[PDB]
């Protein structure tokens, strides 16, 4: 059957950084030889894990499966490797393949992913933060100004030390260099309490802060609600929910002002529109994390949040690094998923 | 330092079922698989735990075992059980809270306490709580497309094998079906044998209302797993509208889900499972949360580490399950007048017949 799969291939590299993250590439290729490819990445740990599954758990599974059922073969992967999923390794390796079915989908139409999802927009709000918490003050900001001059109106830091008065500072420092208008996000990466994060975001409601993103252990929805019901900063969540029943969990409860749903551990496009969807339903911005390649049709798509600009050059690999016009991500008119590697240039770093 | 770990080995097998074993939801079961984690130390020392699955996910366990975890190991004092599981849990946490994760964590942790009883010369229930060395038991079948009759004769065997509790699947898209294998199994053990039920997650709330119904009639203990255990509101609607307790446990990998069970979920049973919830160390703060909330411990799987562990908290049952790991074991389970009976040699009673299961270890290869 002209669109039945007959094979698929699954490579790990290991990408240095500036130690290193970890991209993993699934290319689904079709009875009339068409190919897509998908991936999904890590920082660092879980690579050989995420390949194993697809390799073993997966993959001999769904050969001779037709590729255009792709909420079929999405639903499939969920139940067969159910014992030893909801959630973890598994959601990884759901979202490579289901990510290639798209991009087959997309070359197989001759649409680009932004249109794919739903097409409000071809631009997006982007932001850009760093793996910055360890960087002494002075750092930090010459690396904030590279931001605000590359292209881009807004910026995000770091924060979390058990000093805390220490990133009470840091976060006044950039308000001060960055003026009023140019907006401000916090991480703190669920290394607060409850009592921890209402103490600071108390501290610093004077500037202008746009959100508190992951200030607690993200499994702590009712955690969070505690939080927002003595703060006045947004809450944010999203880079590790794993489950559209975790997502389920955080608009019950949560009480959240935006949501960050990661495509590459969320299963893929399926699943980031099961949580997009989701998400617009309780009327909240639809924001993302990492992977800005991808993401930025899928933002734009919904056109409602902002596009995380992460560290991690996965767009350096590629074909197209972000776009950015006038402090907005642009995304691919190509047809697929619009991101393409540069085969060549990762080939050095393929490992195993 | 004397217990400062050395090398940490760990293999995985491909443990092949004398007969296929199929439910509502996970298909089909020609073997289960096994992980074995051999930690050493500074002065010899080796304590060994396990997980399992049923038949998938074994690679991706002994993967993130051997590049993520057991690297970042070496060199701790394994000792410090609480601290090196609480490091596992952060290390792996991006690609974690639960799935793979757990399972890997499950196996390590289970040699630390291994070596713990060992190098304390204790027996588990007694470290996991004391309170019993012996406890309740039932017997699972995997049995959902065995033929009414075969169901029935299996069933005779847990009975002649000295139990006096017994489990069913159930999930047919014929509900009917289920009602009359249920009537059935009734009238073969007569009322004094205690009878359950498990579905797999495979019900819609309506479908899990609907059979409680039609069959509470026969005195049904609990019933495991209705419907999907992430719809925790689901469960809370099922035990809204319906008599027979409700139970779930197996498919929860997390500390944060039990705590989401216990306020939700309105269970009457609840079933840790020392293999895929962080293991022993992991089962004890589920344990301890579970007691809390007034609930009988029960057990899922592994019943030769159970048997400790629900002897030891003494409040609920030991299910025998249909992966007769303990088989495998130098110490098949034992039961004295329908009770399980804790091994009391020190570590965590179970040492594997490696001459037994050599023949079926796998090893990666390469693509
Ligand atoms: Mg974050
Ligand atoms: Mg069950």
């Amino acid at each position: 059957m002209k669109t039945t799969i007959k094979d698929i291939k699954t490579r790990l590299f290991k990408i240095p950084l500036k130690d290193h993250f970890e991209l993993i590439t699934t290319t689904v290729t079709l009875e009339d030889g068409s190919q897509g490819t998908g991936y999904t990445y890590t920082g660092g740990k879980g690579g050989y894990s995420i390949k194993a599954m697809l390799e073993y758990d997966i993959q001999p599974a769904l050969i001779g499966k037709d590729a255009t059922q792709i909420e079929e073969i999405y639903d499939f992967m969920e139940w067969h490797i159910h014992y030893v999923g909801r959630g973890g390794i598994s959601t990884f390796a759901m979202s490579a393949v289901d990510i290639a079915l798209w991009d087959l989908k997309g070359k197989r139409e001759g649409l680009p992913l932004w249109k794919m999802a739903g097409g409000k927009n071809n631009t997006c709000k982007a932001y850009c933060g760093g793996i910055d918490l360890q960087f002494p003050l002075e750092k930090l900001l010459n690396n904030i100004c590279g931001y605000l001059e590359s292209g881009f109106n807004a910026v995000k830091i770091k924060i979390g030390r058990e000093n805390m008065q220490e990133d009470i500072d840091r976060i006044k420092a950039v308000r001060e260099l960055i003026g009023p208008d140019i907006t401000f996000m916090i991480d703190a990466n669920y290394s607060l309490t409850v009592e921890q994060a209402i103490k600071l975001s108390k501290a610093v409601e004077q500037y202008d802060i746009t959100w508190f993103e992951e200030p607690t252990l993200p499994d702590d929805y009712k955690g969070f609600a505690e939080i927002a019901d003595n703060t006045a900063i947004p809450l944010a969540m999203g880079e590790n929910l794993h489950t559209i029943h975790e997502f389920g969990y955080a608009m019950d409860q949560a009480k959240l002002g935006y949501c960050q749903p990661d495509a590459s551990n969320c299963g893929g496009i399926t699943g980031w529109l099961k949580a997009a969807d989701l998400i617009t339903e309780h009327n909240i911005p639809v924001c993302t994390h990492g992977m800005q390649e991808l993401h930025v049709s899928l933002v734009s798509a919904f056109d409602t949040g902002w596009l995380e600009v992460h560290s991690f050059p996965i767009d350096e690999y590629t074909k197209r690094p972000l776009v950015v016009e006038n402090f907005r991500a642009v995304a691919s008119n190509e047809p697929g998923i619009g991101v393409e590697f540069d085969w060549d240039k990762i080939a050095q770093y393929e490992v195993h």
